[PDB]
């Protein structure tokens, strides 16, 4: 790495390890559309294995990313339309407070209250079924964002169904194979579990468990290495050779509802550049970022800004990433951590870093 790099990479994340006492950690900085590496301390802090370039760890929400990619994609091929009825891809759904719901809805937490989790206790068809009809929204559809795995999680399954592919065949076939993202992963084979980092809680070592719609909605898998290029895809998605792929991103990258300074794509959020480093910093805390709140529609979506802050935060119990990239200045950053420490401090550094070689 170009020591502007070096420099201010070193000096920004070594105190964040230190203050967050997180026990493992990858960087990526994307600099003139280029990667450069960076890791810290352990995958493994048993078996003293360290973090490397080759190092999987849970994405958390950073998943909603390929997600919302791969819902575009399927839009740009013609399989379903956002104006589309959720019930037109599930018709044993009957119920009828789902009347007026769309895809577009479900892709961009607007349903009307859509849960944050799916509960525990859902773990078949049968109960996937039963939750989702007899729920009952708090408000009408496309009126209040609330962050939800129970939303963009069945936009996922659903938006699938018209290729005959599981979620899982259509993300592998159609966004990480073109994109050659060939170490990551919904479920981690066999042979890759020497390389699967564990997460840490309250200093011990743990991995998701399976839990409804979890590939959807939090459940990839990766290195530090197929997120620098999943940045540069999404950077310069007209370098993709796929047609319908390179459409699926720019699609991402639309603004549909705008709520305060942020705009909610799919998978992805957007803010103009220049941005108050205050606004997505403050905004990214939990107590702000899983609140209720009034959005406007954008009519039509404006589609992708190059002149953008273009952002994901993602957990699980014991893993802590962030995604941020501006495509007008061709810079991004990955962080990627085996601790879930707070949001804020995430934002916080990925701003020092990217403002610095801006
Ligand atoms: C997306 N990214 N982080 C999160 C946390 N949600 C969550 O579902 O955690 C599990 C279930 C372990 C993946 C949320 C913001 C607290 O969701």
């Amino acid at each position: 790495a170009p020591q502007q790099i070096n420099d201010i990479v070193h000096r920004t994340i070594t105190p964040l390890i230190e203050q967050q006492k997180i026990p493992g950690m990858a960087v990526a900085v994307i600099y003139q559309g280029k990667p450069y590496y960076f890791t810290w301390g352990y995958a493994d802090i048993a078996k003293k294995q360290p973090v490397t370039q080759q190092t999987l760890f849970e994405l958390g929400s950073v998943s909603k990313t390929f997600t919302g990619v791969l819902g575009g994609d399927a839009i740009a091929r013609g399989e379903i339309k956002l104006s589309d009825p959720t019930t037109k891809y599930w018709p044993e759904l009957t119920a009828k407070q789902w009347n007026g719901i769309t895809l577009l809805h479900l892709a961009t937490y607007t349903a009307g209250g859509l849960p944050l989790q799916v509960p525990d206790e859902v773990k078949s068809s049968s109960d996937l079924l039963r939750f989702y009809q007899n729920w009952q929204p708090a408000w009408a559809p496309g009126t209040q964002r609330l962050y939800a795995n129970s939303s963009i999680g069945l936009f996922g399954a659903l938006a699938v169904k018209p290729s005959g592919l599981s979620f899982e065949q259509a993300m592998q076939t159609r966004v990480f194979q073109p994109l050659k993202l060939n170490h990551t992963w919904i479920n981690v084979p066999p042979a890759e579990e020497k390389n699967y980092a564990w997460g840490y809680r309250e200093g011990k070592a743990v991995h998701v468990s399976p839990g409804a719609l979890d590939a959807e909605a939090y459940g990839v898998k990766s290195t530090i290495e197929d997120m620098a290029r999943w940045v540069q895809s999404n950077l310069k998605p007209l370098d993709i050779n796929e047609k319908t792929l390179q459409q699926g991103i720019q699609l991402a990258q639309s603004r549909y509802w705008q709520t305060g300074d942020m705009y909610q794509g799919l998978g992805w959020e957007m803010l103009d550049w220049p941005v108050n480093p205050d606004s997505i910093i403050n905004g990214s805390d939990n107590k702000i970022a899983l609140a209720a709140r009034p959005v406007k529609a954008i009519t039509p979506p404006t589609p992708a800004v190059r002149a953008s802050w273009v952002h994901k935060t993602g957990a699980t119990g014991g893993f802590g990433s962030y995604v941020a990239f501006i495509p007008e200045k061709e810079l991004g950053i990955v962080m990627l951590a085996n601790k879930n420490y707070p949001n804020p401090a995430r934002v916080d550094a990925a701003w020092q870093i990217l403002n610095a070689l801006q």
